[PDB]
């Protein structure tokens, strides 16, 4: 395992991290959470991602119980929560000072920690001034309840606004953003966010590096019975991939699988290493519903030399989705 700075910050994250979306509290019960988390930790993963919205708090409860039982040195790992979806009522969601503060205190108790290393705004809230959210985060910094704060799937206008508010009012700037990023989804990391890396030093913990599992190639011939897209409650996700746009992407996945075979690598490994080939990626957050998948994904790290500039160019040619850079006149 190698480690990268989270943007310009001094926090060093393992290049692969481990998250809990979908799996914790359903596919992954309390005992399996402990097993997966210890396996990740023994492999050198030092960042574990969660959110208040994940199974309505139960993912964080399970992760906190695992953390307590496993007894890791607190200085040896990084844990997050993310605030946005904390219930159905108007004060239980969004990024108001009230819900940012309530959700932080609630996450501390669920995760059974005294502080969060990382605390993300899970989505942007167009109904709360970004200034208010930044002020709420700054109070949590000064109280010692969080160390770094950031955002997820914000746009570059919103992020630039947050940095400007922090500077104007003497508040703590954000550190980091958590965007989806994979061969099939590149718009924010390689497009919208491009100027923010040099301007602000924005770090990235990227989400869904296998496109919910599409980039394993496991769906090329149909839908496995034991697969995310077949889970009850995720019919919306099966639907998105059944659209014509989702079907064209799946046809490109077949070409990517042929490229991987040509290289002597699984498509899973190619897709994870592709993310790491971007120097603006601080960490790739892995997802796994079972130990064998975590082990498989960790094995990708042995094949870095197979992912060359020539391979990156061929992937660009297959998918055709490399975002345009800054425009000149
Ligand atoms: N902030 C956000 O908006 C956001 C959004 C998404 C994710 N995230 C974060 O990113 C983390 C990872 O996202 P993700 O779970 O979507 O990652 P992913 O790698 O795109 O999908 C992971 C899923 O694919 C299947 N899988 C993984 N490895 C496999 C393997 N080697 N072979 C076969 N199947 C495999 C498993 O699902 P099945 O076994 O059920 O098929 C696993 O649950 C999340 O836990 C979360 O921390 C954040």
């Amino acid at each position: 395992m190698e480690y990268r700075r989270l943007g310009k910050s001094g926090l060093k994250v393992s290049e692969f991290s481990f998250g809990s979306w979908v799996t914790f509290g359903k596919q992954v019960d309390g005992g399996d959470a402990k097993t997966l988390m210890q396996a990740a930790y023994d492999a050198g993963i030092n960042f574990f991602d969660n959110a208040e919205g994940y199974e309505q708090g139960n993912s964080e409860a399970l992760m906190g119980a695992a953390l307590k039982e496993l007894g890791w040195d607190r200085d040896s790992y990084i844990v997050s929560s993310k605030v946005f979806w904390g219930g159905s009522k108007p004060t239980q969601k969004g990024l108001s000072r009230k819900h940012v503060t309530d959700a932080c205190n609630a996450a501390l108790k669920r995760l059974q920690v005294d502080y969060l290393d990382l605390y993300f705004c899970h989505r942007p809230d167009v109904d709360t001034p970004i200034e208010e959210t930044v002020r709420a985060m700054d109070a949590l910094i000064t109280q010692g309840k969080i160390l770094y704060w950031g955002t997820s799937e914000w746009n570059a206008q919103q992020l630039t606004e947050a940095y400007g508010v922090a500077r104007a009012y003497g508040l703590t700037p954000p550190t980091m953003e958590q965007p989806q990023y994979n061969i099939l989804e590149r718009r924010k990391v390689e497009g919208d966010f491009l100027p923010l890396y040099e301007l602000f030093g924005l770090g990235t913990t990227i989400w869904s590096p296998l496109a919910s599992g599409i980039l394993t190639g496991k769906y090329l011939e149909g839908i496995p019975n034991d697969s995310r897209l077949n889970l009850p409650g995720y019919e919306w996700l099966k639907e998105r991939w059944s659209t014509p746009d989702g079907r064209e992407k799946q046809a490109q996945v077949r070409e990517l699988a042929d490229l991987a075979k040509e290289l002597g690598i699984s498509l899973t490994h190619l897709s994870l290493l592709w993310c790491l080939a971007n120097p603006h990626v601080s960490t790739v957050i892995l997802g796994a519903s079972r130990l064998s998948q975590l082990e498989d994904n960790l094995a990708a790290l042995a094949h870095k030399d197979k992912v060359t500039p020539e391979v990156m160019a061929r992937i660009d040619e297959i998918v055709g989705n490399k975002p345009a850079g800054p425009q000149r006149f």
